[PDB]
């Protein structure tokens, strides 16, 4: 009964690595494309913050190539039976042949049942919330 677990558990790490899978090459089409996985508002959002934060300049300046890879599987919670929250660690490379930069994440995403026409595969980003953090350890 219910959603599945496994099915919005994979929509979240899909949609928060796509948002983090662009170059400076095809940036404007590659994020007309991300654009697919949010809500009309989601998107305004999102758009607003990734243009304030001037990565879009900084990713052109440095020929960079952005690549995004989860650290720990994603937190799902609940919000209520169309509208979930995914808690998901991620480690981003901006990376061109000279040199590389490197980022840890902490993405939280709202995300519900996309409305008619929008969306992919079924669900809309209605929030993308990105904090930098600190790495991961190992043994």
């Amino acid at each position: 009964g219910g959603p599945d677990r496994a099915q919005l558990a994979v929509w979240a790490n899909e949609a928060i690595i796509a948002t983090y899978t662009f170059d400076y090459k095809n940036y404007m089409q590659q994020q007309k494309e991300i654009a697919k996985y949010f809500s009309a508002d989601g998107w305004i959002a999102y758009s607003k913050a990734l243009n304030q934060s001037k990565l879009p300049e900084v990713v052109q300046k440095n020929a960079y190539f952005v690549n995004a890879v989860a650290t720990e599987p994603p937190k799902l919670i609940t919000l209520d039976p169309t509208h979930w929250q995914a808690i998901m660690p991620i480690l981003v490379v901006y990376k061109n042949p000279q040199y590389e930069q490197k980022q840890n994440l902490k993405v939280v995403l709202g995300f519900t049942v996309a409305s008619p026409g929008q969306g992919v595969r079924g669900f809309s980003v209605t929030s993308l919330q990105s904090t930098p953090i600190s790495p991961p350890c190992q043994c």
